[PDB]
């Protein structure tokens, strides 16, 4: 019985959490009590099996069992069988749910539902995020649980709530949108390039983290991490949660062999040490490194053991560039892997290898200074615009990139990608290119999942499926769609009510954000000199109307003049 083995390796506790983030990721529609109903009718089938392994189907696996209790609530998907009846259903994973925005009840009445009834409490938090995010890494969710508990235990018994758990709920809603994008990019780069190309992403990123770690011992993190994401992501939560338990405990037990700073992750409780090792920062770099031109370009034996295993030693490449560059981004060693393999395929083939490929090395030295460019010029016009104006500026090139996407999303990844000048640009040149380049990476595969669902540019596509590793390099190189037709206004789009009084601070600036997007697609050839001349505008059509007598009406006559003028420039 799977079921038996499962849920004594994770208890009732987690097992029940776990199987419900599972109906929810499926069932993204269905209501708590539902899945709440399914998730116990499970539960205690489960605890019939640890007695008899062998009593009603304690022999079925995971999936016939999750998939027909699923089905007595659901269609198509539930005509088919075994394996295509899961496929079916991660087909049908929905990363924009039409989901009702959240919103939060006042501190009393939450530390009253939280007192009142814990576990509910909790159960339904679990269930709002799962549902939002059909890709979240379960495991982590349910670290993301406990944290959350203590936030209300600990606010709810204080002088002033509101100021206690409102902002530790705020950390928590970013931190958890940031993890849920990160993990949104590993299912994706297995999904759709491979596990080749996750493998590749790993030996890079491990082998900078743990750079005394031998070769050898990355492998195998690797390739146990590997199977890790490969079952979350394929919806195996309770063997990804078990295995990823193992691989904590093997890391802490082997600690001595892969880095230094896994001490004070090793003493602590199972999901606190999971966490804490996942997010360790780097090891110092070993003292006396050889020279990498030795083995991989002096050497007359490259070509050699390059066709002997080219896998073995292109990772050993990897590993030994990897290493020795924390200060370089996990994109820019791919490339360069890439760059040094396209050079072995073609000068192996040669009379006299050594001399083609022979400086490799000079090969290199246009892709590191590109991302390094780039960067020190974008984080320079940041600290002079700030947030909110680099926000604008991102909104005007991404809109004139690619016009046919939908405004909700420009908005949301421009948005996102301005957040990369506040997280990034205040590191050290040395630690800025990891930083920069992987957060763009999350952000733009964030645009591809989001465009793959609806597909309108065909310069969005190409972008996103021609090279995981160089997403960044192709938006970036892109400029104005010359072959997009302009659109034509409409009343009901720049029409701006009073309604937007009421709205935040912020979810102010997002129509005022999404007005600008409006306007580049009606006006593509228009210059950022209009443009801002035009903002400033909307600005006081805002003060004005929210601030002048029973007007819901100076909506229409001062948007009137507001249309009027922005016709004419």
């Amino acid at each position: 019985s799977e079921v038996a083995h499962r849920f004594k390796d994770l208890g009732e506790e987690n097992f029940k959490a776990l199987v419900l983030i599972a109906f929810a990721q499926y069932l993204q529609q269905c209501p708590f009590e539902d899945h709440v109903k399914l998730v116990n009718e499970v539960t205690e089938f489960a605890k019939t099996c640890v007695a008899d392994e062998s009593a009603e189907n304690c022999d079925k696996s995971l999936h016939t069992l999750f998939g027909d209790k699923l089905c007595t609530v659901a269609a198509d998907c539930c005509a088919k069988q075994e394996p295509e009846r899961n496929e079916c259903f991660l087909q049908h994973k929905d990363d924009n749910p039409n989901l009702p925005r959240l919103v939060r009840p006042e501190v009393d009445v939450m530390c009253t539902a939280f007192h009142d009834n814990e576990e509910t409490f909790l159960k339904k938090y679990l269930y709002e995020i799962a549902r939002r995010h059909p890709y979240f890494y379960a495991p982590e969710l349910l670290f993301f649980a406990k944290r959350y508990k203590a936030a209300f235990t600990e606010c709810c018994q204080a002088a002033d709530k509101a100021a206690c758990l409102l902002p530790k709920l705020d950390e928590l809603r970013d931190e958890g949108k940031a993890s849920s994008a990160k993990q949104r990019l590993k299912c994706a780069s297995l999904q759709k390039f491979g596990e080749r190309a996750f493998k590749a992403w790993a030996v890079a990123r491990l082998s900078q983290r743990f750079p005394k770690a031998e070769f050898a011992e990355v492998s195998k993190l690797v390739t146990d991490l590997t199977k890790v994401h490969t079952e979350c992501c394929h919806g195996d939560l309770l063997e990804c949660a078990d295995d990823r338990a193992d691989l904590a405990k093997y890391i802490c037990e082997n600690q001595d062999s892969i880095s230094s700073k896994l001490k004070e992750c090793c003493e602590k409780p199972l999901l606190e040490k999971s966490h804490c090792i996942a997010e360790v920062e780097n090891d110092e770099m070993p003292a006396d490194l050889p020279s990498l031109a030795a083995d991989f370009v002096e050497s007359k034996d490259v070509c050699k053991n390059y066709a002997e295993a080219k896998d073995v030693f292109l990772g050993m490449f990897l590993y030994e560039y990897a290493r020795r560059h924390p200060d370089y981004s996990v994109v820019l060693l791919l490339r360069l892997a890439k760059t040094y393999e396209t050079t072995l395929e073609k000068c192996c083939a040669a009379a006299d290898p050594h001399e083609c490929y022979a400086k490799v090395f000079d090969e290199f030295k246009p892709l590191v200074e590109e991302p390094q460019n780039l960067i020190k010029q974008n984080c320079e016009l940041f600290e002079q615009l700030g947030e909110y104006k680099f926000q604008n500026a991102l909104l005007v090139r991404y809109t004139k990139k690619v016009p046919q996407v939908s405004t909700p999303t420009l908005v949301e990844v421009s948005r996102n990608l301005g957040k990369v000048g506040s997280k990034c640009c205040k590191h050290p040149e040395a630690k800025r290119m990891p930083c920069a380049e992987d957060y763009l990476s999350v952000v733009l595969n964030q645009l591809c999942v989001l465009h793959e669902k609806t597909p309108v540019s065909d310069r969005v596509t190409k972008c996103c499926t021609e090279s995981l590793v160089n997403r960044r390099p192709c938006f970036s190189a892109l400029e104005v769609d010359e072959t997009y037709v302009p659109k034509e206004f409409n009343a009901e789009t720049f029409t701006f009510h009073a309604d937007i009084c009421t709205l935040s601070e912020k979810e102010r600036q997002i129509k005022k954000q999404t007005a600008l997007v409006e306007l580049v697609k009606h006006k593509p050839k228009a210059t950022k000199e209009q443009l801002k001349a035009v903002m400033d505008d909307f600005a006081a059509f805002v003060e004005k109307c929210c601030k002048a007598d029973d007007k819901e009406t100076c909506f229409a006559e001062e948007g009137k003049k507001l249309v009027a003028a922005s016709q004419a420039a």
